[PDB]
């Protein structure tokens, strides 16, 4: 498992014929990440958290491979529908659902819906009578385990089908022991519910998986421990996972050029043609950090990179060791797949940087 | 006074239009523009369209005779579509991009700003003979001379730059400066204006005759805690100064926040409730990824109005992402609200929707012209 990276020569040839900034996504890498999870965690169907990356080619690839989808809004389920994706392969997993979104959900025939609060029941019962609902469980957001069953019975009472439960394990706190303890709590709640008159049939595990193999744990071995725990505890139940960052994050790169240089201070400044109102919006909204590769040879000094807009805050990196760069030189930013261009804007009238598909280019064929 | 929708009005607008939407009063954009012609006559207006690019606003302004401060090819293209000639534009981004400079070339935009030598040859090659103004660092409204910022040459290198640009075939037209956002006092201008006199006076003796001076923006708008500047008084102190120091030169300003800020309102619905915490929690259908993005990007607090009586408890408001960052207000005194009730945010005109996104696939809240709605007619009556 390698992260998707473009070589220096690939960045130059691509930039010759696509004007910067642009993103480059690798469908091959997305597939690899999909097949990895399937190989090591076979018992979880995949609900793709498309909020992370909603690019149509990535989305089509995923429907091709069998992925279901995790929809947050009417506009998400609209994009999917034009690609031929049915609402039976959608779960509406926004906790608080818009009216416009519940309408969409009825029209498209979305099967599964999730909730943590009893104010949410009152409105799904009117909008989508008899819909299959899962409760989100905190083991902020989520619902106390001890209120989980009362919440499904309230749902069942208003004419919704109590179908099951989701938790989310945080990446920071991610461990095999953690998933194993949540599955135990889930198993108890199933058994308890059954004696309560409800047959729960579906269990949604969340995402919160990381990566590329240059990172902390042995994830293949971890998914196999979780998978073995699903097979012993939930051999008849439909199990799901909803990866988002996991699917895409290391599957996209940004190519962007130096459009100005400021040489006045001790520190050189370099203005790029993408910034915090475009793809680097991740910095503000995801609190994330993107590896930056400048390509000159020569001596390095501490250097600031700025974005292209009239705002003070359009600064991406400071005291970053980089060589001497000219205008028109190209830099490359990896880990640009998730929660980046989702947050981009046309602030200052600027265009959204397009996403180019790597497999539809000579450079991809050239890898041989 | 500021454009503020009645409660009566929020209710009927919400009947006909789905939340969230914004509501622009073109009358108010016109008062604002006129107020500035009345009290700061000597200052020609380059509307900074980044604050609000709404097409009906822009056309109003074009019709009143305003010029435009243009920041990218996309902002030029919109103006060209509305019939606005390039003579009406200044490309006032100090670091310009190739698509921008070709657009500028195509649409014959006359003016450009710059604060560095690496910009010059990029402009000479792309529009020869263009009028340039050098952008210059000055004491900000905070009283700092910050030379480590994104924009502005030091006063010390201002004239050489301008000469360096004349040496590349560009017309050395003048000087601009920006004191920054939300000026609560007139000190930064009077002080900066005087620094500018000196460079013209020093340039006369070099033999470059500078014809134009752009004084930037920074004019205030009320926020969550109001505004206590006397704008008329502030504007006349600046005007007064431009007449003693610059009797014989063309003087321009670049308002953005001021022009539209007080002309726009957001109508948004409470869509969920959380009652497990000690504070009640209200989820609205606009978030930090939408128009409230100005919390993140502009460090700004908007003034919120809930309607109802008989309660007030400190309450929390969050956005529709349902995210850790998607929190709008905490400890806000609000009555008991229910799903379906409408809230109002006022002074939502500037640096608001421009930074909004389709994250989660939500829509960009549309911007409704109030003068076309039936609620306006009621007003004239």
């Amino acid at each position: 498992m390698k992260n998707f990276r473009l070589s220096e020569k690939e960045v130059k040839t691509l930039a010759k014929r696509i004007p910067t900034p642009f993103l480059v996504a690798s469908l091959d890498k997305v597939e690899e990440n999909y097949q990895f999870m399937r190989r090591h965690l076979p018992r979880a169907g995949v609900f793709y958290a498309m909020k992370a990356n909603p690019t149509p080619e990535i989305l089509s690839l995923l429907a091709g491979l069998g992925s279901h989808f995790d929809v947050a809004s009417a506009g998400e389920m609209e994009i999917l529908h034009e690609l031929g994706v049915d609402g039976s392969q959608m779960i509406y997993a926004n906790p608080v659902k818009d009216a416009r979104g519940l309408k969409a959900a009825a029209d498209y025939n979305v099967r599964r819906f999730t909730f943590d609060d009893p104010s949410e029941i009152d409105k799904m019962a009117k909008a989508v009578p008899g819909a299959d609902v899962l409760v989100r469980i905190a083991v902020k957001f989520g619902a106390p385990v001890e209120e989980a069953l009362d919440l499904l019975k309230a749902a069942q009472d208003a004419g919704l089908h109590a179908m099951g439960i989701c938790f989310h394990v945080g990446s920071q706190s991610l461990s095999t022991a953690a998933y194993e303890e949540a599955l135990l709590v889930a198993r108890r709640l199933f058994d308890e519910a059954e004696e309560m008159g409800m047959h729960l049939t579906d269990l949604d595990i969340g995402g919160g998986f990381p990566v590329a193999k240059g990172l902390n744990v042995d994830l293949a071995a971890m998914m196999e421990a979780i998978n073995k725990q699903i097979d012993r505890l939930f051999p008849d139940t439909a199990v799901w996972t909803e990866p988002g960052r996991y699917m895409c994050g290391t599957a996209v790169n940004l190519v962007t050029s130096v459009i100005g240089t400021k040489t006045r201070g001790e520190q050189p400044w370099y203005i790029l043609d993408e910034g915090i109102y475009g793809c680097f919006s991740g910095i503000m909204y995801d609190h994330w950090t993107y590896p930056l590769h400048c390509f000159g040879k020569g001596n390095k000094k501490p250097s600031t990179f700025g974005g292209p807009s009239c705002d003070g805050i359009d600064v991406l990196y400071r005291d970053f060791m980089a060589p001497e760069l000219k205008i028109g030189d190209k830099v490359l930013v990896t880990e640009m797949g998730s929660y980046t261009s989702v947050s981009a804007t046309r602030f200052n009238g600027f265009y959204l940087a397009p996403t180019i598909i790597f497999e539809d280019q000579p450079e991809y064929a050239a890898r041989l």
